């Protein structure tokens, strides 16, 4: 039913194959981009943490980030830019108390999961240049086919 656990690596995933991280620490989990219209990065969050400013490596640049999270979940704020000279917004969340993270490629659109477990959904990101986006993860990750979308979404939701 899995594929995996393979270490991390970066590499170019092929289309309609969701890749799901297994998160563990609260850095950079996950980062991906195709070096014209897409940078994407989603950093976790531990529970229990008041706003302030922390530094993240977003590929090999230390930026500064205001981050918060006072739930008891973890948290993962879905970074995005579409030009090399702007700075990341934080434009998506996932809050999960399964601490499992997704992307997959798929119809011209870049998918991640944002809501809040055990109800997060998918939502996607615009590019021009899909076929090109490589993705850099930093922790264990497994492989489904987006033909097994549904079970992906429960593990997102429900854990392994």
């Amino acid at each position: 039913v899995l594929d995996g656990p393979y270490q991390p690596v970066a590499f170019k995933p092929p289309n309609d194959y969701w890749i799901l991280v297994n998160s563990n620490s609260n850095g950079v989990v996950l980062e991906g981009t195709n070096n014209t219209d897409v940078w994407v990065a989603i950093i976790s969050i531990e529970p229990n943490v008041n706003s302030e400013s922390r530094q993240y490596s977003l590929f090999g640049v230390n930026k500064q980030i205001t981050v918060v999270n006072t739930s008891n979940k973890w948290k993962f704020m879905e970074m995005f830019r579409n030009n090399s000279n702007a700075e990341f917004q934080h434009k998506r969340t996932l809050t999960s108390s399964t601490k499992l993270v997704g992307i997959l490629k798929h119809g011209g659109r870049l998918w991640t999961y944002h809501g809040e477990t055990p109800n997060a959904t998918t939502d996607y990101s615009t590019t021009s240049n899909l076929n090109e986006i490589s993705v850099t993860t930093y922790a264990e990750f497994y492989i489904i086919p987006r033909s097994q979308e549904s079970k992906c979404t429960e593990y997102i939701n429900t854990g392994l």
